[PDB]
């Protein structure tokens, strides 16, 4: 159970995106003992992790890649077109790259720049961490007893 | 007609999904004697099934691929981004690798975590392995016959 | 060349509608190809089993063009439109990596409640959509007959 | 002087042809007949992909339309096709590397009546030479930077 | 030091280029002129993914933005094409691996109205100051992931 | 079991709208050997029938009141708020005055204006009509019942 | 006082589910009550003939609450909704104006497309809604014997 | 055939409006030859037509009322709670006031203030002018008939 | 110094007390007292309108409060009922002119998960302080208009 | 010369405010101080019915305004409310033959951002403005179809 694990985390709303990749860490950390090594990385919105996995993911470096970001509805426009962009974009790469690149894009069905709103999904996307640490180990694992 | 099929099976659920599995499994058991052998494999969630199905489709281990999870809207993100993301994956998958892949990826209008809900679709679920299991019956044996 | 095949691939979900699209497809080609045009038929479960049969099925140049028939509806219990999204695309796909035709008859209503009217409605219209298709398969055969490849 | 492969959807023809006829009479008359549009007739806009990945193919054109009226007839869901279809062609011109545009619109509301009917009738007319500009640019476009 | 391809539908052109002005002025005020951007017209939100594509192969640019604004008009769907080319750009810098910035902008409503233009108007600036960052920091953080 | 029935047939859908009366008239008819008496009042259009009804209704000359109409979406205007308006309507005239309005005014939740969807409602219709006699039969009779 | 009668309005739309919360109703009174609540059982067409029955009924002050019984569910042909809220909102109204009581159990699914696991579903579901009906009643009409009128 | 009609115009997009007034009054001309005499009464907007139409109803001077005007969905609020609260507001004014109201009061589906719009609509709204005169007519006539 | 009648539906219980025990909990606070709440337990919204009507009409009251989690949960379709309360309560308060504070709140989403259910019994006791100043504001206006 | 009693929820105060001082502002502009304006704080738009009643019973004003601003908070439904208070005041001024004219608004949008409201903020001032003619407007025509 030694590896590397990329996580690309988007910048917008980074307050909230940090919660998943500190409990991300902090997981592994817990579960690995640090065996398992995961290696941040900054990018300005969802849009610019597909590719941006694409890349990390053809390295051979890691045996996982995660994508952390919170694509909401601001109100103006329609964040969607995006989220589905990004959510599939990771889905094609790692279908392509075929290494494992786990999800933790959320989008919330609202989330209004509000105390209460905000503060929820702050906390919630620790949940959220720590199920990306379970489902990385979990695939990167069985990916790992299913090789020949 | 005795061959193996891939039974990749999303965690999240998982009570409401076992029930899809042990279903289709039984149902083939019963209506093959036992000639179909379907391999079980868990992963995360179904955000890692398509991946998975690839991986294990190359193998060329598997006359056919089933997909097994239950995509539901947990009122506070988007769930049908990545049950987007994993119906076409499958789709993808299967048509990149030529092998059949199953969709036991279901998602209802409506599940809210109740003793109704839940107590539906663990029954609902059954019903559903019984119809993968004739459907995996059906499509590898139409596919050797076009072959022929 | 009026003469060729095409391959037909019917989803067995509501088999008594589709069947329907079928019939009246065959039909209509053999009204006016006058057996000219040979329709291959292939059963499939459901739809989302559409695609990959119908790639196989191009790969093998036997066909002029591929049929996909089905009904693809809301049920009440599961989203149907994932499945008919990707069956959509699919066919879409296949026909455009393969260069072979995939005509769709992979329809979708905006609402079918399994009750006399609608099914009466439906088993009724699919003639219909055969008849289109059918059509639709000679028209799109024919003008890529034609076409100046350069 | 170059080719236009215009691929024009049956359904709805009356109101397809709409867009292409302004598509054809604006090329005439800002290209002088120079450029040569070549009609192409297909059943449903599902048949626009695969024609225009063929045609492209061939070499013979600058670019190519997609020109249909996918439209909610109230009974089957259009949007699939719909889908299907503006994604096709983006999918083709990106393949082909030759530009497709599209006259593929879908309303928000056409019910075969009078109104409707009167609407597209005529506005297709406008549609189609949106695209007989943004064509001729597009290729522009592609030269000035294949420059 | 580095070029940035900046294609620019014209619809909306007025408030599309906003966001250009802003990203150009934006980068001018963060790299000294050190990183240039070319602008190129296209037609519409649709003929951007292969424009990307197209300039993205030349290898002339650390990345490529693609700049419209995509909004429902009132009479067809606008989210058909908005997919398009939101899924276009992303499929084309996936590709290509040259990073491809949406500045493809599609509101929930805008009527052609004082309020609505305005407004847009405004805030394609800010958009536009948004895509200025993330592209240095994107472009920035592959060469590094790269190094 | 002699009595009136004031139907009040909007005028827009005629062709449908005349289907469920003339249906409506002949259950009757069959079901009553004609002691059922159902006079007949065009209105231009939905909108019309509840002042109509309140104003039929209170003569007291009938024993039950029928609104008929087809209240659809033309792709144009939205039809929902005249549909409310009448559905609500009605109610409110028949709770005032104390005297049953059947309602025959249906919204469907597609119509195009074309060979399909006529041919549908125009036979339809005819289905609702006779629904409606036994409606206005049942509670004409239940009142009655409960009056005694 | 714990005797006192409740009028019981059930349409007869779906008539197969409406009368499973019915037959749970009064069972449920008659286990708690012990037929100390009468529920008497009047039979409606359909919802919409429920707001002025219950009107009627309600004026004989012979009940202590009133019960409207209905299922009023998205066919697939015609808006439900436009009724069902003249329902829900005719039966508010009506107790509104009459100060008695009127529970609803006019019920309204997401989904009910009349297929074997639907109807299976409701006609289980409505003996719930039936018990919580009853509930509500005795609890409702009790609370309201309980009341400071000053 | 001489009565008098209140003609209540809201004077939000006054150029759609009056295009159904004129057309209004021109059609009744035709019909009646001015034996149908048509007052016109300006209003802010439609919110403002209930209670107009409830005063110039009671005033007993008029056969019939008409409310007309355009409530679109502008992009930045929501036009439905006004038009709701209006086309229900004469609802029950009428059943009141047991004098007609007819609704020339439209909501489209969208309405965004482009020349292909607002000319689509200039021109319709006198369509249904037309048709609001007819109903007038029709119905002031039938009340009268009914009338004992 | 005054009445109030809080009603509170019995459906979510634990998450409507909430709302009524910071209700009390504020009015206590800040009219030290002063101002009495009677609780008054409903099976569920719809049964609030008539009680209000009722307790109303005896005039013991200074205003009223209709507390509820009306949810969509899943089968049934919420919103009937929810209209017909909060219609029914301003139908009441206009009828009997006696003020009717609202706290019969309709989420957008609730799905009897542990994140919701601590969401809302965290939310309402929020809400329910909101009431409190609602309701002491409302009756407070009426009087300095009343003289 | 006459009065106008002008309620305001007190939610999103600042910008219902903007549209009161706007209101107040235009009047003067129009009546030079003829028309008064009272103004009337009450907690929500929810409370706005029956002081729009109980105000219009008095006879004192000639017309009454009734100003909130009621958004989707994110949380939950506020339809129900917007819906219940849009026709309340209709009901009211309906039964009490008072005009009432409607600032009641309700955004499609509205997240708490720099954007959302700084454009309400001063959208609302527009509107104020639109609500002082309408009530001139409307106060006018009927006193004139009643001489
Ligand atoms: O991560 C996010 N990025 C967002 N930006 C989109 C994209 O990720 C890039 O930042 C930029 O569009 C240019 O590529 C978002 N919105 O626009 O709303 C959002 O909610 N979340
Ligand atoms: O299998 C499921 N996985 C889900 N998680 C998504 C994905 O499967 C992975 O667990 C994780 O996203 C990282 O890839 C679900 N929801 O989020 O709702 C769901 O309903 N079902
Ligand atoms: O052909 C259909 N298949 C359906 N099943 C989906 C798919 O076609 C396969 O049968 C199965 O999912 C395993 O791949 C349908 N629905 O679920 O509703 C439908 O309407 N039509
Ligand atoms: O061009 C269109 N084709 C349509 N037919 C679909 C498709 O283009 C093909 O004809 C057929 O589906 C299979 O090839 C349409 N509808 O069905 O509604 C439509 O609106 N427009
Ligand atoms: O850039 C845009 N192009 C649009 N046209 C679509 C496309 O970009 C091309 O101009 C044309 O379709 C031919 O390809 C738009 N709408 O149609 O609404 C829009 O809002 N924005
Ligand atoms: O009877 C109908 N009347 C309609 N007109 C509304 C109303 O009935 C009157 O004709 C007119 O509005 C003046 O009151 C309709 N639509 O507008 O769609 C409809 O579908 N059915
Ligand atoms: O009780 C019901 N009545 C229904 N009919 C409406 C009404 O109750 C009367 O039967 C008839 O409309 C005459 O008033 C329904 N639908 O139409 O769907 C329904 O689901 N339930
Ligand atoms: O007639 C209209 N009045 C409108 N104003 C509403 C109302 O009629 C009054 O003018 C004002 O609200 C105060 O009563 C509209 N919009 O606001 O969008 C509209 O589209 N149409
Ligand atoms: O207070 C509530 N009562 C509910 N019951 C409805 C109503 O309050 C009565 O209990 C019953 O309908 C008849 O009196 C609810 N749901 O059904 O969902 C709900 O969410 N909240
Ligand atoms: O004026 C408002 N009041 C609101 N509260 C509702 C009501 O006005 C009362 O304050 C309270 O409900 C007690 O009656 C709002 N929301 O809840 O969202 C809102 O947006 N605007």
């Amino acid at each position: 159970t030694s590896f590397k694990i990329a996580f690309i985390q988007a910048r917008w709303h980074a307050d909230i995106v940090d919660e998943a990749r500190k409990s991300f860490v902090a997981e592994l950390a817990a579960k690995t003992g640090g065996s398992v090594e995961v290696e941040i990385f900054d990018v300005p919105g969802a849009y610019e992790i597909p590719l941006h996995a694409k890349t990390l993911a053809r390295t051979g470096r890691y045996a996982a890649i995660v994508g952390a970001a919170f694509v909401i509805d601001g109100g103006i426009y329609r964040h969607d077109f995006v989220a589905t962009a990004v959510i599939n974009g990771m889905m094609q790469v790692q279908l392509e790259t075929e290494v494992p690149v786990l999800s933790v894009v959320l989008t919330p069905h609202h989330f209004h720049e509000s105390k209460e709103h905000h503060d929820f999904f702050h906390a919630h996307f620790k949940v959220k961490g720590v199920e990306a640490a379970h489902a990385a180990l979990q695939i990167v694992s069985e990916r790992s007893r299913i090789a020949a």
